[PDB]
């Protein structure tokens, strides 16, 4: 619960984020060498914004209870007695769309569909907590075994208003535009059914197996084109024509058109997670 | 964006201060009586003290945008008027205590959650409010609350995280945190402290015969007022659990209500903490 700073022992780095990072530690107080690996979030160099919504992250975390969601372990108040370091689970099989690129050959559809279910059923236990998560992709998908993959990354994550269902972002976003949904890119607009939109791309990448040459970045990027008007708004101009992502080689049809309903133009014709479950589980048996 | 005093039509007091007072109106140009109404304040026979303290109080809320504070309007002049925005439903502790029947624990929790965002706020324009009560919050609708009554709300050095009164405050001891009633240091942790007789007095309806003072003095030979209650906060009591109160909120409270001011939460840690129950 109280992580003693003395005790973790630095290892290496898995991300180096732009107010923040997360080091590989091993939480080792006997000594031999036995202790547990942990991920440790801390911030470097940041003004009162984000250590603030640091600290909404670490209750949000503190709060979520699934098998498809990072385990919060505890917290470490630091050198000086100062500081903030939030301590996690270690998953060493790393990201889903490292994983998924590697492994590539020893692993087939169904395996895919398992996985797709589990973020669906770990994205519907969010919804039930009234947390949008905001940044939903491949790369903040950790892999617990060949069979289990988790949900991670809650620096973006927000709780919606107890009378509201949605939430507008006052300064805009900075994270890849290719997950953001058009509400989001055009008005700054988050809910469940804006994670619902990158959850169909989160499948696009899982059916293309994280290939680069056919990522959303790649596909909307050669469909945008170069011409100077911003690379955000001419994604927006592209998804109100109705162009989406193509059908990824080899795709299961029905898979495909599970996309296109998660990317539906207004939110309140996207189905919830609760309708894509049973969908995703029971589509062939 | 400024008023016109001969189209300032006075209706009637809102409230009243030892040296200020606020007033209803209707801004009222067209003279037919379609213009919006306003709390307009102004100060009395005061002194430079307070004459001064009141223009820090315009320019503080000239400068805060949270749907749960207030909105500055404008003002109006010889002598400065601070013009606002005028809720008619009134304060919170009158509501609470008319409507009851109709609210339930779950939209006092909505209250909650939405005075802590305001809260939040302040903290992020490093200012303190220092009256953090439910007599000074809102009621904006009834699923809608804000913070009010920048009086004695003071912004915190550039360079530090506290403040100290050198001439304390008359307003109510109840409310103080123990290093505000001791050496009278102010600061965004006795916001806090404050924040939890808040929820207190929330989850009690603002019910008088256990209202925090009634309650307090009933935890309470003669000494003096203010020493009796400081002694008794140091020893480790606090308010009861009110009746009609989940549990995990009564914890809340008690963390809000922490000896050391850095042992208590930030807003920005207590807000999933209501929002997710
Ligand atoms: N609990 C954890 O956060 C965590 C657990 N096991 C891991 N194994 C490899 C990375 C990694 C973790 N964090 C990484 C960090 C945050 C987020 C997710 C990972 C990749 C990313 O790019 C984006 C940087
Ligand atoms: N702009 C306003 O402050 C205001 C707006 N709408 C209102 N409707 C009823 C009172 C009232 C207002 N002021 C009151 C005044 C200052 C403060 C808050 C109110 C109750 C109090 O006791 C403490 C006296």
């Amino acid at each position: 619960t109280i992580f003693e700073e003395r005790h973790l022992k630095y290892i290496s780095q898995l991300g180096k984020g732009n107010f923040g990072s997360v080091e590989l530690c091993r939480y080792d107080p006997l000594g031999d060498n036995t202790g547990a690996l942990v991920a440790v979030k801390q911030l470097q160099h940041s003004g009162p914004d984000q250590q603030r919504d640091f600290q909404r992250e670490i209750q949000i975390l503190k709060a979520l209870h699934s098998d498809f969601i990072v385990k919060y372990r505890g917290v470490s108040y630091g050198p000086g007695r100062q500081s903030l370091r939030l301590v996690m689970e270690y998953l060493p099989s790393g990201c889903l769309r490292d994983f998924l690129q590697r492994h590539r050959a020893r692993l087939d559809a169904s395996r895919l569909l398992l996985y797709s279910s589990q973020i669906c059923k770990g994205m519907e236990y969010l919804g039930s907590r009234r947390c949008v998560h905001r940044d939903l992709a491949a790369r903040n998908i950790l892999v617990e075994s060949e069979a289990h993959v988790k949900i991670a990354d809650f620096g973006l994550a927000k709780l919606l208003p107890l009378d509201k269902d949605y939430y507008v972002v006052r300064e805009p976003g900075q994270s890849p535009i290719f997950w953001y949904a058009p509400e989001s890119l055009s008005d700054n607009i988050f809910s469940r059914q804006s994670d619902v939109w990158s959850f169909g791309v989160v499948l696009y990448e899982l059916f293309t197996y994280c290939d680069k040459s056919c990522s959303p970045s790649a596909e909307f990027l050669r469909m945008m084109g170069s011409e100077d008007v911003p690379a955000l708004s001419r994604l927006l101009e592209l998804l109100e024509e109705g162009q989406r992502l193509p059908a990824p080689p080899a795709c299961p049809a029905e898979v495909h058109e599970l996309m296109k309903l998660c990317w539906a133009p207004s939110p309140q014709d996207r189905p919830s997670f609760s309708a894509l479950g049973p969908q995703l589980d029971m589509l062939w048996s």
